[PDB]
DNA sequence: ATACAGTAAATTATTTTTACGGTAT
DNA sequence: ATACCGTAAAAATAATTTACTGTAT
């Protein structure tokens, strides 16, 4: 029932035991500009409510220090969970290279192209199930040109953002780029449409990813030791519409041609899968 | 002279006017386990002493929003201010699709492979600038060795975490992969190198980025516009030894083989730097 | 009708200030 | 003597509770 503030507090105290193996008042006091007082305060909070006696205070090392039986209560066991508060707490998210703290580089991709004006009437008509009425352009077709459309969510897709919508004039769920749209859209008023008949949003596949076959024996072994897969496969659920995306996030070779190159593309999408995979080019906006 | 937590709940009020155009108390009070009477002091503090006037409260559309003249004071206008906000409120960092909110999803690539025994250690090498032993395999080298590395910075690539740090068995500056690392690194009593000599760390390059040559006039300025190009390029200084993981970051094209696929490479390395790298 | 809106006064809870401690090393 | 630690008691600040409000659609 604790108030998010507390949360953050309790989290950091969790992130820095758990990670750094260390824990001092002082770096809640420099993160949250508390008291030595009240972060003692919260230290034994964490130790009493939330994680009962996982930390210790070792003399010896000037500080809080993980039980041997540690185990996270607030976050689970993977780093980028540190990551994130970290630069929750030191964000420079326009920068190419974060820098939350000392001995950290964190690469980034500052996107400046998505307008707030686009945005907020983006996100309404999601959130209204209405129509709006746009100027576009796409690969395809790249000259601004009108688009009637009635979105249902917004995609960050690691690499740019685009919102899935019913297009109208084709008659097809698809997605259409934020960074793309001229000027702002205006709602117009027909019939609006239920996204529950978007087929490929809601009907998952399940990708097979596996090290790449030219290697030898040992670099698979590499491979599923770096992607953490259980059993030499990485099986990955995703709904339809966004398997491409996951897979270009796992940078992954789809296609017989990419995999030649083992050392660019250790991750491989298996071949039967292949075949199954939408075509990508009526993903995009026509 | 503001608390930290009142700094947040500033950020959220501007974030939440800017990007979505419309602010209740009700979103605040959800956020942050606030009564709607502090949520309402929230919204007079910021539009009184941060953005004077910046907001209004329009009975219309039920809530305040942005003046015409409204300015961003406590953020930049990239929207990972807003996702990046909307997702530290729920952390679901283990998921393949975050849905942070009802109608927003954001592709994730959750990490397994990095174990935390190895961030304590390898960490406090960092910053103690000690030397450490571990067990190490490579591509090259996929049978398991020791190696002796003097550690100086844990790097996310955006796909994967490494450390960069002097190779004592090759006296050169590497890149380490974190999952590779056995989970029982070792301080070892031997002369730490001074990471100052990291040639590749310190120099910068810049890496030119255009639009792939290939596609026509009209295509090309569309690359202009989703990459934010000035001028018809995309000038990035980077640190040498990050510039290829900067390039993987953005998907651009570095080989003259990559760039003939204008359509999965709407964006290339400018001819003259791919024979730099 | 709904879902938003203002706030002051009183009560309550959160942090801060102050002081006087203990343990490696 | 550094560098970390507990934490009560008093004081200061922030927040909640209560109780009255108003408006476009
Ligand atoms: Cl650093
Ligand atoms: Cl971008």
């Amino acid at each position: 029932a604790d108030k998010h503030e507390v949360l953050l507090r309790m989290r950091a105290i969790e992130l820095l035991a758990y990670w750094e193996g260390r824990l001092v008042t002082t770096r809640l006091m420099n993160w949250f500009g508390l008291s030595r007082q009240q972060a003692s305060a919260d230290i034994k909070r964490y130790n009493t409510l939330y994680n009962p006696d996982a930390l210790i205070h070792d003399p010896s090392v000037k500080g809080y220090v993980p039980k041997a039986s540690f185990q996270p209560v607030l976050t689970t066991a993977h780093i980028n969970e540190y990551l994130n508060m970290l630069s929750g707490l030191v964000s420079e998210s326009h920068a190419l290279i974060a820098m939350p703290e000392p001995n950290l580089a964190a690469v980034q991709l500052p996107d400046r192209s998505v307008r707030p004006e686009v945005i907020r009437e983006v996100l309404r008509a999601c959130r209204n199930q209405s129509t709006l009425k746009m100027i576009y352009a796409s690969m395809q077709n790249p000259q601004w040109h009108e688009r009637i459309i009635s979105p249902h969510t917004l995609v960050y897709t690691g690499f740019r953002w685009h919102v899935r919508a019913y297009c109208h004039q084709s008659k097809q769920f698809k997605d259409f780029l934020l960074s793309r749209i001229d000027r702002t859209p205006v709602v117009v008023a027909i019939e609006s449409v239920d996204p529950a008949q978007d087929q490929q949003w809601h009907e998952e596949i399940v990708l097979t990813l596996i090290p790449n076959p030219k290697l030898n024996s040992s670099q698979q072994a590499l491979v599923e030791k770096d992607f953490g897969m259980p059993d030499g496969r990485l099986q990955i659920p995703v709904k339809k519409a966004l398997a491409h995306y996951t897979l270009q996030r796992y940078q992954t070779a789809i296609t017989l041609a990419e995999a030649e190159d083992a050392l660019k593309y250790p991750l491989v999408l298996q071949r039967s899968d292949i075949e199954k995979l939408s075509s990508y080019l009526f993903d995009q906006a026509s």
